[PDB]
């Protein structure tokens, strides 16, 4: 008798350009012909929804409802209903969900931190980290780009987010790139873009390369 | 009705200076006469539990317990079972709870703060890198001249395992400090404590003198009239 | 008719991680039949030794006993008392052992080698000087990259009380390492341990260049016109 919903947040919306209904119904009774529909505030009728998961081994049956709409119905506050019934229900049960509306909005903030000079020194692998801090809400989006060629999503995994000790409504992320040592040595700038709700083009990268950290080496005068 | 005990944590043992291990029973009604105790492989004299809990908000009814035992009888195999003789239960409630993995030695590496966060002048953030580690559960923490920071000051990462290593770990961990602070000394020594080394505990430290690589430069002067002594 | 015991020294207690008390039995004859054993104060059940040790030629008794214990039980306050009778003395021989009850931090300055030593190219001798410490019987511990060298790499001088401050310690180490492995970039740490540290374990490690970065302010001077001067 436990009903739950995933909001869909904005590092998977931005994804497939397109924000996705989900519905989790767990901790019931192993039955088949189970219907699933979602209902808007108003009562008005949704798309068709198929896809619908099977039984856990563990006894555990679980429903997924899946309905495609645009963002601009999710940032309207419009709300929804994921509406299960059953024979062995005794009544329908109602869970609404939503986006939550009325907390900070900051610009995010990108430093890319160099890699260690102590990393390179074992030539075996170099991890460069992407630092993201003083962004609200959490639960952004980051990855990596190989000069315009995204990465695969094995490489790189986001951190969970975490509040900031001396913030009082940011928080902060970090996103590690575990490459070889002689791979950093003929370019690879690995461009780092944040996804956020705050920023004009909601897109910033930050490009460097190998002499990015280390000041000038030369500094020869000339006198005549 | 669920009964958890919860192992003590690597991270709590070199904080506290002393194990202690909590064993506790849920969901339970509002009943008197609950007695907790401690049963080892064998069976002898254990610490009797104290600060026992009032009551919760969700109307049930918990007692918590700790112990002392040694550090020797914990790597050794050993386990340990709290037994609860329940009153509604004709069957006591048993929880047996020990340990079994590769080890493999954290590797210690510090991040100084980028050239262009100094620009701003508000806050400087320094990262101590912590990957190739097992098992998880690492405490990692900051000192200034070997006295220790507030915890609230600093506040580490959760133990996301590291993709590309299939058995290795990877830690992070913040410190948000004045950009003020860090020209002027703030060595912000990185002391962390791991199970896999001969050592155990270690520590590395940086500071603003760690770049300048031998920045020279040779003054080429000719075809002037100085007139001067060089 | 005197039995010797050995405390449990610090530099002991971090090498293997297991403290053991040992009584030795000396000054008495050599014959055969004698009960050997430890008790404790507290009068609970006390685990016995083994490896006997050998007869002295020179008509001497000779017995060592070990006993396995925790590392919490020795700083609580607990003695530990170690009784040999011998047939030829009935009365028991009392030996409680127990360290006094009543303090700074330990100060690690790594001493760079000097030059002269590299003119020779024939070897180098790193030391680790540790100052202002209290009590004496500490550890120093060189270790490379992430592995400890052998034992016979570094040896640890005797401690012995500062002249200056009747209640300061200083201990000396000296390494071994030629001119060719010193040049390389490795670091060298020098890795001691204390009792009255916050974690007990502190390092501090250098380079080839750390101290200073060395800049450099040549010119160079083409021009046949300009004089020089005395
Ligand atoms: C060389 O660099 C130093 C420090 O950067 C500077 O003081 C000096 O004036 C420079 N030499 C010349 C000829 O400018
Ligand atoms: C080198 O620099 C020092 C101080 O910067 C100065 O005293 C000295 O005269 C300089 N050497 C020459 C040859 O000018
Ligand atoms: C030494 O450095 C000073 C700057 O501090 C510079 O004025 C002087 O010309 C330098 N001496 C040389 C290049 O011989």
């Amino acid at each position: 008798i436990r009903v739950f919903a995933i909001p869909p947040s904005f590092a998977s919306i931005f994804l497939t350009k397109s924000t996705k209904l989900t519905c989790l119904v767990t901790d019931l009774t192993t039955y088949d012909s189970v219907t699933i529909s979602w209902t808007r505030q108003n009562g008005e009728a949704v798309k068709t929804h198929t896809n619908i998961s099977e039984s856990h081994p563990n006894a555990t049956f679980s429903a997924v409802g899946e309905a495609s709409i645009c963002e601009d119905d999710w940032n309207s506050g419009e709300r929804f209903t994921c509406t299960v019934t059953h024979t062995d229900l005794p009544s329908p049960l109602k869970q609404t969900i939503s986006r939550p509306k009325g907390v900070a909005l900051h610009r995010p903030d990108v430093y890319l931190l160099p890699p260690a000079r102590e990393q390179l020194n074992l030539r075996e692998s170099a991890t460069i980290t992407c630092l993201v801090t003083g962004f609200s809400p959490a639960d952004v989006f980051v990855q990596w780009m190989q000069r315009g060629q995204p990465l695969s999503p094995e490489k790189y995994v986001t951190s969970a987010p975490m509040p900031e000790p001396q913030a009082p409504g940011r928080y902060f992320a970090h996103s590690i790139l575990t490459v070889s040592e002689e791979e950093w040595n003929t370019g690879e700038t690995y461009t780092c873009v944040v996804a956020h709700e705050a920023l004009p083009n909601r897109v910033t990268e930050r490009t460097v390369d190998k002499s990015t950290g280390k000041p000038t080496l030369y500094n020869v005068s000339l006198v005549m």
